């Protein structure tokens, strides 16, 4: 018995999580802007969440680079750390020993243990949020790497001389294949072609800005031509990428969650549609799977208590 | 107690290789114009390899996808084999057991184990040739994938809709970081500016064309602006190349060889440099280092023979 | 009155145009494999349609750079020319004045002055064929820059780092809009999908290597959905550029023509799509029209003929 | 005898241009905020400069879409104005007849009847500045294209799916040869390798972020590696480009000039050489001509003046 926290830009969540990955308690307070509040707003969440439960670690799942030891946030984007002992600062003060992890490197082991990795043994996960997360499991284990950053896979350049990326290089996959760019996509589309889009307009403010993720995502459904097109343009820049790492891993399978994915096979399919038609030397080889998460949202906090049970 | 095979376009080596990585005696054969005469004469080699000594198993390196099974050549791109069963051909006409290995894979693994990998747990290999190909170590195992066909290195796409590649797919890094490469390179800017390649031509036949690979590493080091400016742009897509891979799998050592990296720290140098400088981080993410290949050409003779040790 | 010449590569056709740009005799000439053989061959051909017709001047469409003089092919790809004095040579030969043009040049002329061009003073003309290629009208005069070599849309170039060309470039917008890549297109998504392109590896041999455009211009119209896809990539590079082109000089009409366009809407129209999709500056400038070519074939030689009218 | 004016974020300027393109006077009012107070600062201006001559007309250097008519300003990326009737506005309050000019037309035309382009027919000009933005002279004509909205150089595609420009598609031209790009190459390569960078961080504030425009060609002209290696980079990208254009045009001059180029041939050089490096089939063709731009600043100015009498 164990209890996770999933550290999510707008709430901050913590639970206590079985041997199978069941949540028998959550909680969640307000994520803080500060440094230092996180802290003190994950203790807060602890103590929530134990509510009365024996509980023997805590992991944490930290949107940024973590260090190779699980114990510190060596870099976020957002959010102020710098070589910031977490594990330290956390462990001192609810008693209990503590792990942190990436935050897609939870969900990551999250959905293989508990969602739709179970039963397969090399598996690659990515997550298409605002951005492009992931992690590797090669031979049943997390793979975070020799220093501990491995599966970065949104930084990975798809296009040289490419876009801004939040991170400092041009070209990042994360800015191709994500809820980002999806939008850019409508948009672009949008402002040539304001007709094809009357359903999609007509759902937020009718004006060219007013588009939003979940927007398109509905608006497509009803199958508004600049909506599914921004789907395709998607699913091509998805699909080239799990191609190359396809190429670079050769999974059995890559497991496609994210708030983008949490929409069905409106997304799933055309990925899966452009991995095959991106795919190289498939006449020869076993094309790898592109299954969708079960546990959508609960990934990273599943993912993290149980993680918080490894050695 | 055990034999490599290295199947090369001129000629097939076969070498008895001994616990510790040493080639104690090795044996070959002209390599045939069929793809059926390659399977006499490597049993050709192997018997002759072969005389007088206690041997036990035989490894080999095709190049080509080999499968997880490590029995059968899915594909070779320059021998015409299909689902070709290597292993139980050879198996079965020689009497020894027999496991067949990617050709990348062999020699990534051969440096690991007795080269410049000794002391590192997670490594990433790439060599340079005509082509770029190499193989993963991630926790002290070579990673052939989950269905034989990982590191396929050459083909991760670098630039989009870019050069057109022998794998019949648009943009490989194969491409852009290869001798093939840096020869096109230096064709361009001799083409260029004729006068800064003084010496460079001078080594070929004086003219547009005649370079090639060797005039180039000769010119570079006779201080050449043309040929040291296309190993310039050499270690650009290399380095950028490393950069990517890096946060895949982010390991403690790239292991860089093959024919393009014989030439020494003048190729090496500038593509750590460039490295370097891709490198999504900055002064929080540690580096890994960019090791020089030990064992040379013998690497895919070697590992074969020690990957024959395993299962 | 006039005659125009339509240097084929398998025939040389000289045609007798009148002001209204309707073709009376036609007499055509076996193509030889010797450089002058052609002068030779055009002067036979001129000879044979110029009977006892009142003839004026003599027009010939050359595919090279043709000069500002309009008289010498500075260079021709596939024909041994050289700078060269193909004006001077033709009208010694002949008796009658003669001028030299750009194969594209005239077929842009054509269509402007007896196709969708009508009505129209500045005008953009682009035949899809094995390359691309196209002439510019701006103010109802065709303007061949300078030096003779202007409109050589060709290879301007659209993917930096991009496609080894003909012209001796990397990324030139031929490789991307046109047969040749259309083609590409194919192959790599029917080697792909196989399943999908049932009807076009029909039409052919079964093979990916036995596919030709012809047969994807018909596999598309019975809406096999490779050759549909294939198409779309093609729209996409072809007007992407398009509005660059519209960017450049703002005309009023674009005209799409040659090989691939003849085939009708099933082109033209994914096209019209894919440049509203790409211009920029929506809502505020007016589109330029994509019109359809209405002479095909013909205008080469229709131009040629009325391009012989003025200096 | 005529009026340019020229638009520009700071303040607007309007002079006083004869025959041959001289300026005789010069006022000048401070750039208000609205889009309606431009057109009476603009109203201020002619006023202030028509002092004592007898001007006959006045062109107008707008930053933005202009149309075919020379009457509308379609669209301005920072002038809040949509087909705003700028010609018809001024005409009626100033009583002297009015042209609108795209702001790159107005420069083009003035370098080509005045400065760099004297002696040519065929003549396509570049200005580098914040942005790239340029007009095209064939056969002593200015041409704007059907709609006036010709000669957009900046926002051609050089790198599909690549980096946001200012008109919202990615990829343009603008992005990578311009003062903006040449800030981000010197940025980029001076956080790669302080070391070589030591002369501008001092220019600046010892600091990466710190590094302007200005802080570069003065580093430049005292060899700084960093900022040589960012002026080549931005010669790569001119060139490439001017090659293409080379190849659409083939005039028998490109003029590059603006902001960037005030710095001279140690940034047409560069170019120069780029320009040729990436010229297709030239040992067949002849070169064009690359020149500096004659007129410096004032181009715009007094091309919109002569503009006004095309
Ligand atoms: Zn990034
Ligand atoms: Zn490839
Ligand atoms: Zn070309
Ligand atoms: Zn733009």
């Amino acid at each position: 018995l164990t209890i996770g926290v999933d550290i999510g830009g707008t709430k901050i969540a913590a639970g206590v999580v079985d041997e199978e990955g069941r949540i028998l308690s959550t909680f969640k307070v307000a994520t803080p802007p500060t440094a230092e509040g996180i802290v003190d707003a994950i203790c807060a969440a602890v103590a929530g969440a134990s509510e009365g439960h024996d509980v023997e670690a805590v992991g944490i799942g930290a949107a940024g680079y973590v260090d190779d030891k699980r114990a510190t946030v060596l870099f976020a984007p957002n959010i102020d750390w710098r070589h910031e002992p977490l594990k330290d600062k956390v462990e001192q003060r609810v008693g209990l020993p503590v792990v942190v992890e990436n935050d897609a490197n939870a969900a990551a082991w999250g959905e293989y243990r508990f969602g739709a990795g179970q039963g397969h043994d090399d598996v690659i996960c990515i997550t298409l949020g605002t951005g492009l997360g992931g992690g590797i499991i090669i031979g049943n284990k997390l793979r975070r790497g020799r220093f501990g950053v491995a599966a970065e896979f949104g930084h990975i350049r798809v296009v040289p001389d490419g876009l801004l990326c939040g991170c400092g290089s041009q070209g990042c996959w994360e800015q191709y294949a994500s809820g980002r760019a999806l939008v850019r996509y409508a948009k672009q589309r949008a402002n040539a072609t304001p007709e094809n889009a009357a359903v999609l307009l007509g759902l937020g403010d009718g004006s060219v800005d007013g588009i939003e993720g979940k927007h398109i995502s509905e608006a497509a459904r009803q199958g508004d031509p600049v909506a599914v097109d921004s789907f395709r343009e998607l699913a091509r820049w998805a699909g080239a990428g799990l191609a190359d790492l396809a190429s670079l891993f050769d999974p059995s399978a890559f497991i496609v969650g994210g708030g983008v994915s949490d929409e069905g096979e409106l997304v799933l399919d055309p990925i899966r549609k452009s991995f095959r038609r991106w795919l190289i030397g498939g006449e020869w080889r076993p094309h790898a799977q592109v299954l969708a998460a079960q546990l959508g949202g609960k990934a990273g906090l599943v993912g993290a208590a149980d993680l918080a049970r490894q050695g």
